């Protein structure tokens, strides 16, 4: 038999753990392997040091039926080894078993192995909060018995579903929030039937690779020297959160950019309401979308440090990079930094959001507070800070 490892992810974090595990693995040269990891292009610098590797585009979060084509140039035995995105894995994995039904006698799932997406699972799960928790495990369990048979999706809990691989197949979940799991009660059936089925994010993972995987690592993920460098610096270290823009009754772009600027005051300035310290040295993080905001911002803020838009919190907090401090504008990313870092979080205008009660309501920000990662005094409403 053969093995074949597939990595599918349409999102950030579980491609950033899957390419951590194909850099782990990255000696062997010939494994066959296929990649659907939509938001990450490998160098083919990279790709042309490998045999009986392959990519696959993912459409609608599964992969498209190019991944049959590839399937078959392995005519004999085969086992998947499978990495997915949890949210998502429902969807991901449809064409695999689809596969696996029409070759029944020669193609097996050899184990899974699923990792968080960011904050979704959680708001997700807090949804089920006044359910049956031991019943819906039941059904979803019956439900995706009849998925392998039939390729029908149905299920009654698409939340739960998510986590009831194990009686299918064997599974390792890496979640983010394993306190989540143990300290929410109502989640106490999924907890223990889950079993010895998951362990925490490997953040770590980096730091035991050896300096040459270190350099693939980093070149897989678009982190480039110079950016690492400037990351290194032997100085405490705080981060801005940029955005775009938010309703602020104009049209103006310059305003959003502006308005960026006078929030960034409030944490560097001595008179600012979210006072780091004078001994911190500035950094900014724009939204991967924020364009030209971007470059406002870097030019009119002075002896600030740029890190490119394009890199993700959760690729500074795989690579050990995170610096010691974050704050500026809300966002999920917010979910999964340590609770250390974390300085204030600042909610802007939108249909949601129009004062700090609304913005202690918001999905992430609800189960952060539950898990104790924030207190609520490090929630604020844009509009209660002065110009500075």
């Amino acid at each position: 038999m053969k093995t074949i490892t597939l990595y599918l992810d349409p999102a950030s974090l579980p491609a950033l753990n899957q390419l951590m595990d194909f850099t782990q693995n990255n000696e062997d040269k010939t494994h066959p392997r296929i990649f659907g990891l939509s938001r990450f292009k490998i160098p083919d610098n990279i790709i042309t040091q490998y045999q009986n590797i392959h990519f696959v585009e993912l459409k609608d979060n599964r992969p498209t039926e190019a991944l049959f084509t590839i399937l078959d140039q392995y005519p004999g035995n085969i086992e998947l080894n499978i990495h997915l995105n949890i949210a998502h894995s429902v969807q991901l994995i449809r064409p695999i078993l689809a596969y696996r039904f029409k070759h029944l006698d020669r193609v097996s799932i050899q184990q899974l192995n699923l990792y968080d997406d960011g904050s979704d699972e959680y708001v997700d799960l807090e949804k089920e909060e006044n359910k049956d928790i031991s019943a819906e495990i039941k059904q979803a369990e019956k439900q995706l018995s009849h998925y392998l048979l039939t390729g029908k999706i149905k299920f009654d809990n698409p939340t739960i579903a998510r986590y009831v691989w194990q009686s299918a197949f064997p599974v390792k979940y890496h979640f983010l929030s394993t306190d989540y799991f143990e300290k929410a009660e109502f989640l106490q059936p999924l907890k223990e039937y889950l079993a010895e089925n998951y362990q925490k994010m490997d953040w770590t993972a980096y730091q035991q690779l050896t300096p040459e995987q270190q350099a693939f690592y980093l070149t897989l993920v678009g982190f480039n020297d110079e950016v690492k460098q400037s990351l290194e610096v032997q100085q405490a270290k705080f981060i801005f959160t940029g955005t775009t823009t938010w309703e602020g009754n104009t049209d103006v772009r310059e305003y959003y950019a502006q308005q960026q600027l006078n929030l960034l005051n409030h944490f560097t300035q001595a008179e600012g309401d979210l006072f780091i310290g004078d001994h911190y040295k500035i950094y900014f993080k724009g939204h991967p979308r924020g364009g030209e905001i971007n470059d406002y911002i870097l030019n009119n803020a002075k002896n600030i440090t740029n890190i490119p838009a394009n890199i993700s919190f959760e690729v500074l907090m795989m690579t050990g990079l995170l610096p010691d401090k974050v704050g500026g504008v809300a966002s999920s990313l917010y979910f999964s930094l340590p609770k250390e870092k974390i300085s204030h979080i600042i909610f802007t205008s939108n249909k949601q959001v129009k004062s700090k009660e609304d913005a202690l309501n918001n999905p992430y920000v609800k189960v952060m507070r539950r898990l104790g990662i924030i207190d609520e005094s490090q929630v604020i409403f844009w509009d209660s800070l002065k110009q500075l």
